[PDB]
């Protein structure tokens, strides 16, 4: 596990903080995989983060979570190998589709997309694993509208950057994450609510897109104060009222009032059809 010389590099797919992903072919006719390797400018800190991500990823084994197929971590150079998800991230994919009138996507397909994210998150919750950056940009799309959640690191405007602070996806963040940096399964539910809003919007608009970062942060202060001045994402045109109410439960002020992923999954697979 795994002979590096079996890998044939084809195209660079993307790039993050301590790694670079490439499309590769495996001889082992044409098997495609995604391969993450260190960036050319990698430091010893990047090598350490890459080894950790290997450890984190090795534990995740579910149909709707990206799966580690293999590793080069013994003799150099370091590599991580996953399924190649041929349709890219879900944000770009939904951006290229329009909702069916009466490349298109049906409303029941939007539900099926959301249900797969909810099942993936259901699995993470059983492991008490907190994702901290659930969004359509961190979901990958395979064949037959198969969704795998990644942890994935472009979408610069989706993160609030202050020097010397962690980079924060504030528009997906529960009011208590913004005010206190506390991330829990309950805050992943709130982000799931925002992710479901993105799916039903077909990624046509940034969440709170007409509000500044500072207004989004002061809106978290309004959830805290609980004086009826907090503001929510509006109902997407493709979204019925019943499904909108489910998004609103994800954005309950009280963390314990937010539905668990098992309930969100049931609703989107079953109740949402009626
Ligand atoms: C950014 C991107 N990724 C794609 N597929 C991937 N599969 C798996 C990926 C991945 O990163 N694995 C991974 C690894 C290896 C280690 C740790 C963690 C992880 Cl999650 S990335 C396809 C794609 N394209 C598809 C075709 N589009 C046509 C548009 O018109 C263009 C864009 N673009």
């Amino acid at each position: 596990d795994f002979p590096r010389s079996r890998l044939r590099f084809k195209e660079k797919l993307g790039e993050g903080q301590f790694g670079e992903v490439h499309l590769c072919e495996v001889d082992s006719h044409p098997l495609l995989v995604a391969v993450k390797i260190l960036r050319p400018d990698a430091t010893k800190n990047a090598r350490n983060d890459f080894l950790k991500e290997v450890k984190i990823m090795s534990r995740l084994k579910d149909p709707n979570i990206i799966r580690l197929l293999g590793v080069c971590v013994q003799d150099d150079p370091l590599c991580m190998i996953t399924d190649y998800m041929e349709n890219g991230d879900l944000n770009q994919f939904l951006s290229a589709h329009q909702l069916e009138d009466k490349p298109t996507i049906s409303y029941p397909m939007l539900l099926h997309v959301a249900a797969q994210i909810a099942s993936g998150m259901r699995y993470l919750a059983t492991l008490n694993f907190v994702h901290r950056d659930l969004a359509t940009r961190n979901c990958l799309v395979g064949e037959n509208f198969t969704i795998k959640i990644a942890d994935f690191g472009l979408y610069a405007g989706d993160y609030y950057r202050v020097q010397g602070r962690a980079v924060l996806p504030i528009r997906w963040m529960a009011w208590e994450c913004i005010l206190m940096g506390k991330f829990t399964t309950a805050s992943d539910v709130w982000a799931f609510g925002v992710t479901l809003w993105e799916v039903l919007m077909l990624c046509r608009a940034q969440p709170f897109g007409q509000l500044t970062d500072e207004q989004v942060i002061e809106n978290a202060g309004e959830f805290f104060r609980d004086q009826g001045r907090q503001v929510y994402l509006s109902r997407p045109p493709a979204c019925p009222q019943g499904l909108y109410e489910l998004m609103l439960r994800c954005w309950s002020r009280e963390s314990e009032q937010r539905p668990p992923f098992s309930q969100l999954h049931r609703f989107l697979a079953e109740d949402a059809l009626n």
